[PDB]
């Protein structure tokens, strides 16, 4: 079965490109990462940095999570990310997304032993 850590990697990691993310990037990525299978996931961020660099965020700046939990961490450096947001006209199963590339600090929640990212909270 898929671990929480593995799900984070599937949903949020894309180390292969520096940013490139064509205007088609989210339409393609959201489907293939299985985020459009049961419904159109409304909002999802992919991070274009090495796995070790994203894992390292769990030992960086501790900040409150949006839900009030205390186990969120903000990257000291900006990171290459792509935000995917479902369009107004998108209708399941034809999930359609706007693709927006940015360099921002990421905030992730970390859990477990080993202590690793399990949830993408925000970018700032
Ligand atoms: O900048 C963002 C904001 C949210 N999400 C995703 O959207 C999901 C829904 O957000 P959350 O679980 O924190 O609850 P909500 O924001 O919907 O109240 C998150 O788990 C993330 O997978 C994301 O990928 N990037
Ligand atoms: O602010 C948060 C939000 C979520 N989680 C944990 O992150 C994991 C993945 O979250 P979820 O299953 O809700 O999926 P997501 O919303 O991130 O897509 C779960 O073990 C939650 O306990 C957390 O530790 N802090």
């Amino acid at each position: 079965k898929e671990t929480a850590a593995a799900k984070f990697e599937r949903q949020h990691m894309d180390s292969s490109t520096s940013a490139a993310s064509s205007s088609n990037y989210c339409n393609q990525m959201m489907k293939s990462r299985n985020l459009t299978k049961d419904r159109c996931k409304p909002v999802n961020t992919f991070v274009h940095e090495s796995l070790a660099d994203v894992q390292a965020v769990c030992s960086q700046k501790n900040v409150a999570c949006k839900n009030g939990q205390t186990n969120c961490y903000q990257s000291y450096s900006t990171m290459s990310i792509t935000d995917c947001r479902e369009t107004g006209s998108s209708k399941y199963p034809n999930c359609a997304y706007k693709t927006t590339q940015a360099n921002k600090h990421i905030i992730v929640a970390c859990e477990g032993n080993p202590y690793v990212p399990v949830h993408f909270d925000a970018s700032v």
